């Protein structure tokens, strides 16, 4: 089970960490930390063939500390993730599935 | 009128109870309890023929204790429900309509 | 300018009032009162020909007291409005435009 | 980096300022100020050819003071922006890109 914080303790508009490697079917926990609001959008152009980006995204805004979104990915490959609100700020990450 | 709590008192990411039987036209009350945020998504692949899953879902995030969503189902059958945010955590239920 | 409260002071899941008459171009103010969350959905099957129900709706959840949504309607006729979350509870209204 | 406040200090349902000029690729910061909730919708009929209004919008409601949405625009032209909730109130702005 991998943990990714949304917003840095210093208030940076980043995924912490912004690079992670998980096994297929391994739980990924996104925990709302700082710099609200955030969301988790899987990039339409940077997910494996056959994966439905819209289904794995979590678009509604996370506006409170400690809120969690849990996902499991099964198709191996790299996945580009970004936070819509803070896209302009470079708030994005890469998830590698094995 | 059936009551289903969103999140366990212990903070489990579950529908309590996760199995319920209601009559057609009987009110179903979903009450936000713990482990925010939650939502109520009727599974496209597990609802009766003719039911419009999108119309009975309530996709916007419930972020506060005591918030209520009220639904009435009229087509008899079983309905698979899940919480998008916590899908990865197994937060799902079954509603049987008579 | 017409005022419609979302939720009764007693906590009823109602539009107060649930019947109103406004002039074309007259401001309609929806004020979040009690029994959160609420939204304002214009019924696809009960709005005048040519009106785009999706454009006049305000679907994101209103979760705080005092929040306001302002609309102006120009096509004369009756408009059926409902609160998605509390549809099961009979939380609906009628707006007559002149 | 341009700053635009959502809601006036006096509680007016306005973008402050409601007219701004930025360079292509320059960061635009929308900061939630007063008169919640607000959102940022780029007008389908008033953005440059080729720009995807839906991608640059930020439709989920901003319900707290200090929340920030960051955008970067690269296609030169004028862009009409409005706040859905307060459209009826005249809460709109113009962004000129160079
Ligand atoms: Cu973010
Ligand atoms: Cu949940
Ligand atoms: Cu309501
Ligand atoms: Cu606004």
């Amino acid at each position: 089970a991998a943990i990714v914080k949304l917003g840095g303790d210093d208030g940076s508009l980043a995924f912490v960490p912004n690079n992670i490697t998980v096994g297929a079917g391994e739980s990924i926990e996104f925990i709302n930390n700082a710099g609200f609001p955030h969301n988790i959008v899987f990039d339409e152009d940077a997910v494996p063939a056959g994966v439905d980006a819209d289904a794995i995204s979590a678009e509604d805004y996370l506006n409170s500390k400690g809120q969690t979104v849990v996902r499991k990915l099964t198709t191996p490959g790299t996945y580009g993730v970004y936070c819509d609100p803070h896209s302009g700020a470079g708030m994005k990450m890469t998830i590698t599935v094995q």
